[PDB]
């Protein structure tokens, strides 16, 4: 694609939506939570249940039909419902005798991307002998080299509630037509730090002034917002996730 | 709807006030504190008492009346340009001698610490809220305004839960956030820091100004010559000698500079 | 005053000094420390001893006398333009080898840590204070200047509690903050870092300058040719072998550059 | 070398690759992990096994042959740690953080380091303990003395072999490395949380204060990395270093020089 | 001094060196470490062993002889802590963090400090405890009173000797040092983790707000450092300060001055 001039004047459109989190939803009451975590006694017996595995969120958003391509230029984003983590009274584990419940805390992954095609993924496994469950899409034909880098494990984020967070990352060797951003903060005691504001804009243009170009007039939004773990009275722990807001401004760009 | 020129020359005004916190105030002695926190026996039976729930603070400030004479196709509106804001009384959290829980044998009292939410907004109309529930089966108490007709989808995003921050001491902090799909005429800023051992970090200065203009150079436009200020400043929890814990909040200072803007109807 | 031009060409002067901390000084050996903290048996019986309460530091520095001759409609005032400031003696906190509680079996002494308040201001008049009480039923001791006629409102915001920082070793840190509704002719800066285990982080350099000019390019204007410097540097608590804890403070260095400004009075 | 003009137009090339971590690989199932850490009874008896010692990673990348000569000049770097989300596996023979809890995540001491140069990274040896016996198959500071615990200028080496130079023995030599750009952070402590950022939007410029990047001697580019993310604690309490791969994309341009 | 024009053209020189740390060196095997830290029962009985007290490091570096006179002006600094990766040795006579765990890494109170001046660093004495008896072989605040715990203006000195000025009783005097640039950070706490960054891409400019750097009196450059990284905990629980060397590269230029 040779990228030519931006159209001016009906030349702009805006996408506004939320992506709900996919933490595992172990029953009809627990949308936004995983199953409580259980630990294998060996690497060879690691066999996580599907409802215990957070997955990447993805939305494919149809744009007004053009034939010109829609170019994504700016992003406003934030995590929705941050104050829900102040619920320290719902059968949690008292931090000490007569105390409030331990708040959601521990390992977090906050990730979002905007692209003109599916996010491209590279698989990396903590433990190559993990048995990933039916109904997930995971690195296949894993070897011990999969624990550091096995170039066989290439995939597209092309299905919601399917690609487990722990076995996939954005492929840095691809994603020319996507902008992605993420932070992993690890540790059982890590405090959530979540900022909200409607005054912050991210520019999606690359060093040549070109944003993601939407193939087939489709915009791809992807997210993970694992906020940490909720600790039950019993000590059992569940991942807790929150929805992500996206507002994307697009303009019409001529290409050859 | 169409923004035209700024008026120069009585063309500017200043709002200066403080918003007190609404932490629950469980008796006549405990303004600025919640009731001690109680944990439900089951997840399903979560039922927080009203005086255990911090709520959003809101003030609506009347500005000098504009458009006292018939005008033709145009009006003036106050436009909020700048904000100075500060948490008031940060040093009160150095009181570690008032029947708190010693950090160790013969030690000082554990200071206020743990989960905090520091939030402020300036708008030309009420802050628009979206409801998100930690637990959709929580029973919220009489006297609060909370997400109604809650479903399991309320735990992640139920678009039915839309509200306006239009009553003080009513909207629980844990139920509601700014609605990012609205609030075109408000500027809002907040930080949640979660964890029982989180240390308060509170900065004060009279030298810091926030500009409220959007990317087109337009600040909030005050409908009916009213300015809406909203805040939450849950600083953490105070731990009593017994181990019981209460939220502790502080007041927020606002100084807003406004100018007269002509707009086309 | 209406501010006119800067005088050029003895048109500039410098103030250099240090303010000692006022942590309570409980005996002839314990300058820079408080009395050990004791916790009241009930919340209502809070009654801290004077030597247990850190206080704000203040110095009023006379400047070269201006306006010795009769002037007509105008005077000169010293205008404070820049500040360099530093906490003095940060390395003293490396003394973990005396009178302390071992971090663990055979370990070094626990260092000074926990709640800190680092605050400084430069003004052309006394720092204006607003009182906020953690507990309105606290009995503040004789020899301190504290919020009087306290009510439950005093726990969040009682506008009766207005004072000037006009006495050393008198205004307890925990009772008072800079009044954000005043202080037009002062620049103030402070950080409260709460929590019992928070680690001191103290930077020193002679390369950092703070500019004291407001958004109109005007610094504090010194009424009667007096400069007011104020500080708090509560670094945290020292822990004795017994577990008893004492606040520890350090001195603050100020270097202020001033210039003569003509004003219409 | 006198550095003259940049060529314009065929004048650019790109290197894209990844460097795998070299954490010790103690068995056929534990690529990316070290051996469990064991502690010596005395300073005198410190004798770490080779599979317990993370090493520097290095790649020598041949560039298109160019030959007053032309040299490839490295101008920009994009870099990323690959597989940050793998650290969310808290269910694979980890130590529960409390009764009925999830497994302890990887945490504690980390070293994240990368360099781009026109020749091998130059190393200086510094030893925690000069009486440590380093194992066969590693390249370590030789003829160590007590001064090796602070600065022994005898300990000079080139990062010229993969899986060989232990991280704990060697640092970039700040007295050399004029033709390399290096960047590293040590975060020390047993409970330190990993903080790992990923984005494809971040570029590092490799030009010095004279506008000159690394110049590739013999048309070879040198990439080096360490990404020790922390320690994995298994159900027994034993701890292993865990590393991840690093992505590099380098843009180069032809520069004329007089040699 | 009236400061006139910078010379251009033979007009520049560079100083490159390292300063070793002086942590106390309690035996012939423990260069870079202090003696184990003990706790006196009272402020009155505080009598630290010389070998337990880290000291400031200083080097006086002669510059090319120059002689209105010319003076060398220090313009830029690159600096680095040398050997940061040595702190990854958690296998040498350490105290396991928990059953079967690795050694507790170096952590706790750190002081990282450096200065570049045209004359000795000017010091001000501040005592934690005015009753501390400083040992023979150290230079310490004399005639101490209880006011020495906050500010006693009698305690003025120059950093004019190695292995002499204990870190804990001296700081740079902010009321002097007009001809020095100094930078330091004290990070307190029992368990604070080291955070140490290395790069050869970072330059500090030493010019003041008038565009003037340190002017070297008698053609001598003064470099000072402290890099107490934290404490090493032994298997017994006993703790020792651990220090590392600091690299300095200073660029200087000739400046004409009057008087
Ligand atoms: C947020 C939340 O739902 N917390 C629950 C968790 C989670 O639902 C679960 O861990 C997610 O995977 O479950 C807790 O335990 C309950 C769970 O094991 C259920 C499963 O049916 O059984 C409950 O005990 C039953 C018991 O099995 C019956 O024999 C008995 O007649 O009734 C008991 C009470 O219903 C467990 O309490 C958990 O701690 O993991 C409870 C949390 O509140």
């Amino acid at each position: 694609v040779e990228v030519l001039e931006v159209k001016t004047g009906d030349s702009i459109t805006e996408v506004e939506c939320f992506l709900t989190p996919e933490m595992g939803d172990p029953d009809e009451h627990l949308r936004g939570f995983s199953k409580s975590i259980s630990i294998s006694d060996t690497f060879e017996s690691d066999s996580p249940n599907r409802d215990m595995l957070p997955c990447y969120s993805v939305a494919r958003i149809p744009l007004p039909n053009l034939n010109l391509m829609w170019e994504a230029v700016t992003l406003k984003t934030e995590v929705i419902g941050v104050t829900s983590l102040m619920n320290v009274h719902s059968n949690g584990q008292a931090t000490h005798d007569n105390g409030a419940g331990k708040p959601v805390q521990g390992t977090s992954f906050h990730f979002f991307s905007v692209g003109g095609e599916a996010l491209e993924l590279q698989g990396v496994l903590f433990n190559y002998r993990t048995k990933y469950p039916d109904g997930t899409i995971f690195p296949k034909n894993a070897t011990v080299q999969s624990q550091v880098m096995n170039t066989e494990h290439k995939a597209y984020l092309d299905k919601n509630k399917a690609y487990p967070v722990e076995c996939w990352v954005p492929d840095p060797t691809r994603n020319e037509n996507t902008r992605y951003f993420g932070t992993l903060t690890g540790g059982e005691n890590v405090p959530p730090v979540l900022h909200i504001t409607n005054t912050a804009t991210t520019v999606l243009l690359d060093e040549f002034g070109v944003g993601p170009l939407c193939k087939g007039d489709n915009l791809y939004l992807s997210a993970v917002d694992v906020c940490g773990m909720f600790t039950n009275r019993s000590g059992s722990q569940q991942w807790r996730g929150l929805s992500r807001y996206f507002k994307v401004q697009l303009r019409k760009r001529r290409v050859k």
